[PDB]
RNA sequence: UUCACAUUGCCCAAGUCU
RNA sequence: CAAUGUGAC
């Protein structure tokens, strides 16, 4: 359970395609760099204050040490030379003065560039992460303290522009930076990205622009108690500056003019020791410190120091403005990438010289395949074919391979009567009927029962009503007036509490009515009510559906920026048929955080008596696709699930082992690719088109990985999920499995569409999401609360209720 | 809460010293 | 999924 399977062989599958990637071609010396360890009395001290302090070392003790000039940091303990020192193993001693630290540095390793060279070059089986490490530490040096890094990017106030955001935010622009191993050569991968940052200003403006004020003096009255909580908001937590950089713990109630602490006021304070009349005395004062003491500061000495991101959730109109000055079409996308690398200029990095290490100027080229997209077979009489282009097909003249004939249904609206009238619901009604008839859903007749009904309150009611009275009832269709926690509530007592099908839907949506929204509306009530929309045509499948396979899909969903006791979310799916098109769902509340799946032995276990209920067979094999696990996570990730999995295997029988293929999905990572040929530019984005697929140069030097971008691209740059092969069993060929993964992102029930990554992740999602849901203004014996809220009713288990 | 795509929010990463 | 865009007939 541990070694991820060797590529078993290239893909040949499909029409070639010439892209480009934003890899950069690295060339690295075949020469020994040395390793350094350091520590720094005092280390609670930030990164950035410790490369200060190595910075300051190197200059310092130029003659003495480090002669040989220019090593790199990586902000705690690490510290690289291309030559060696005068230190030998020999601990050294050494003090420095920052603008009062001891470091010493003692020597570790060395790290052989030529064995890396080696690992790259099927020499040796395993890449050796520390010199990976080492190049990472190399190229990150330079810029990590000329710019603000943030993860595995850098940003910075760009020149000649500005671009506000209100509220004292602004657009920074920036670049991801990682170094990466491949079938070719070390690639240096680049992205350009952009963020929110505070703006460096007096605290002053930072007030008017959170008030809204058109300048300060408006008015000189102190300010409302809710101007000066919103205010507070705001800047508590921030950085200011006066020499002396501080944080923000506290706005005072009081002004400046009177606001006091044990010596005096603090107007007269700054008057006597700092000949300062404030100009704007009425204004509160900045606490900053230790919340402990009463150091006060007033707000016109003040500004916010440059370089801190904002991390709180933008507004909306923020993010309006935020889309608006970052949303780039993929040729200007692959442009602004091409620009900032020659602007970089990674080659004149002296640190980067020192280490000899070239990077190449331009995108790396590479081949691409595009594969052919499976048929669609639909049912009726016509049992009518679909034929994708370019990711999408459509269902006009094609009914339902199985549709599910509705005797029993009810409405309830409650979008207000002025509103959404009894017109609206009867042409909705109507319309509605139509396409469901094309569709072969035929919806019989009218509802059984049509109320309107205001607020969260009258929903359990009426459903308990509803399910008492009438027998067979099916599906209620619930208007809802927009956004309203009565969706929430509709879930939960539909879901978890009655086990009753609903399909909400926006009132917009029933007061004008199109046949696509009214068509993917029947996608999704056909599909909850047990229907199969399509499958993939039987004799076009791969090999593997020759014999019971079952497809897993996994993800961890965690909880947003900056909070602290949310639990994280696991869901898994199992289809239960061969078509592959009905799932089944579990999901779990575990762990804030944690991305390993902690019961996914019992869920699996849940889903394979399924499985066998369902079709009467027992798998054969199992195929798992697990999003969103990145690679400094693989090992751990797999030697828990993939065991699991077996778990779940072996105590249901017998020796029933069937084999595992464990593929981690990620959606988001670095790569973007790019049509080198004008004319193969898809749409008004201009992406690559759905089915590229990659597997050479860019990829794993010895394992088993591919780029599949799936989907057709609408707007800007497309991802291009990528699939990794953490075990394998069943020893797929990159053909088999590549394909088998594309077609499995046309078995998506919601869209006539392929999406980017295959329909059992995808609905893991869902799953994740909709727990979510049931927890909303819910997050031992709070572990128990939580299970209990995300666990659907008994006859809600085996459906689709996540569509 | 018709749907997909895309940006952010998610494990690793990053962050934390009068 | 939520906010915001682009689209689908
Ligand atoms: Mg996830
Ligand atoms: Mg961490
Ligand atoms: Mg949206």
């Amino acid at each position: 359970a541990f070694k991820p399977p060797p590529r078993p062989d290239f893909g040949t599958s499909g029409r070639t395609i010439k892209l480009q990637a934003n890899f950069f071609e690295m060339d690295i010396p075949k020469i020994d760099i040395y390793h350094y360890e350091l520590d720094i009395k005092p280390e609670k001290c930030p990164r950035r204050v410790n490369r200060e302090i190595v910075e300051h070392m190197v200059q310092h003790f130029k003659t003495q040490i480090f002669g040989d000039r220019k090593p790199v940091f990586d902000g705690r303990k690490n510290l690289y030379t291309a030559m060696p020192l005068p230190i030998g193993r020999d601990k050294v001693e050494l003090e420095v003065t920052l603008p009062i630290f001891k470091v010493s540095i003692k020597w570790v390793s060395c790290v052989s560039l030529q064995a890396l060279h080696d690992a790259l070059s099927g020499r040796l089986p395993s890449v050796p992460f520390e010199t990976i490490q080492a190049l990472d530490v190399v190229m990150r040096h330079l810029p990590s303290m000329r710019y603000t890094p943030v993860g595995r990017s850098f940003f910075t106030a760009s020149e000649g522009c500005s671009n506000p955001l209100g509220g004292g935010r602004e657009v920074w622009f920036g670049f991801h930076q990682s170094v990466r191993p491949s079938l070719w050569k070390m690639m240096l991968n680049i992205d350009v990205s952009a963020t929110a940052f505070y703006k460096a200003q007096p605290v002053i403006e930072f007030v008017c622009e959170v008030l809204d004020f058109k300048s300060i003096e408006e008015q000189q009255k102190p300010l409302t108690d809710s101007q000066r909580v919103k205010f507070t908001k705001e800047i508590k937590g921030l950085k200011v500056e006066i020499k002396r950089k501080y944080r923000v713990c506290n706005v005072t109630r009081r002004p400046a003019s009177h606001q006091t602490f044990p010596l005096c006021t603090v107007a007269q304070y700054f008057k006597d020791r700092h000949k300062l009349v404030l100009r704007y005395p009425h204004l509160p004062c900045l606490q900053v410190g230790q919340e402990q003491k009463h150091t006060y500061l007033p707000l016109e000495v003040c500004n916010i120091v440059a370089g801190q991101r904002c991390i709180k959730k933008l507004t909306d109109n923020q993010t309006s403005t935020m889309i608006r000055a970052t949303a780039r079409s993929a040729p200007d996308r692959q442009e602004e990438i091409s620009k900032l690398m020659r602007s970089a200029d990674f080659n004149t990095d002296p640190y980067v010289r020192e280490f000899g290490i070239m990077v190449k100027d331009e995108m790396t080229d590479v081949t691409g395949r595009v594969l052919q997209p499976p048929s669609i077979l639909y049912g009726g009489r016509n049992k009518a074919i679909a034929t994708p282009v370019q990711g999408v097909w459509d269902m006009r003249n094609k009914q339902f391979h199985t549709g599910i004939e509705i005797k029993v249904w009810a409405i309830a609206c409650f979008a207000p009567q002025r509103q959404c009238t009894e017109v609206h619901l009867k042409s909705f009604t109507e319309q509605l009927r139509k396409i469901s008839r094309d569709a072969g859903m035929p919806i019989q007749g009218q509802p059984c029962f049509c109320k309107y009904a205001q607020g969260a309150d009258s929903v359990e009611p009426m459903f308990r009503h509803l399910k008492n009275t009438y027998a067979g009832l099916q599906l209620v269709v619930v208007i809802l007036p927009g956004k309203t926690p009565v969706y929430a509530e509709v879930k939960r007592v539909g879901d978890t509490v009655l086990g009753m099908a609903t399909q909400c839907v926006q009132m917009k949506n029933v007061q004008r009515t199109t046949p696509q929204t009214l068509s993917n509306l029947c996608l999704k009530i056909n599909v909850k009510l047990g229907g199969v929309n399509n499958i993939l045509l039987p004799q076009g499948r791969p090999p593997v559906f020759q014999q019971p396979v079952i497809f897993l899909g996994a993800d961890v969903t965690h909880p947003p920026a900056g909070d602290g006791k949310k639990p994280s979310i696991a869901a898994v799916v199992g289809s239960m048929d061969a078509h592959p098109n009905r799932y089944c769902a579990t999901v779990r509340v575990q762990q804030h955080r944690q991305e390993i799946i902690q019961d996914l032995a019992a869920m699996v276990r849940e889903l394979l008596i399924q499985f066998y209920k369902s079709t009467r067979f027992k798998p054969t094999r199992i195929i798992f696709y697990r999003d969103g696990v990145s690679e400094g996570q693989f090992q751990q990730v797999l030697h828990h699930e993939l065991l699991a999995i077996r778990e779940a295997c072996i105590k249901l029988e017998k020796d029933y082992q069937p084999g595992i293929t464990f593929i981690v999905v990620q959606k988001r990572h670095h790569t973007r690719l790019f049509c080198t040929d004008k004319n193969e530019r898809v749409g008004k984005s201009g992406n690559i088109p759905a089915g590229t697929t990659v597997d050479t140069k860019i990829t794993h030097p010895t394992e088993f990985d591919f780029y599949l971008c799936s989907h057709a691209g609408i707007q800007g740059t497309s991802r291009p999920s990528h699939y990794h092969v953490l075990w394998d069993d069943n020893r797929f060929s990159s053909d088999e499995l590549q394909i088998l993964t594309y077609q499995l992102c046309h078995t998506y029930v919601r869209c006539t569409r392929s999406v980017s990554i295959p329909a059992p992740a995808y609905y893991a999602h869902l799953v994740a999401f909709r727990a979510r849901y049931h927890l909303v203004d819910k997050e031992g014996r709070d572990h128990q609360a939580l299970a209990k809220a995300v666990q659907v009713h008994q006859d809600t288990l085996r459906t689709m209720y996540f569509a």
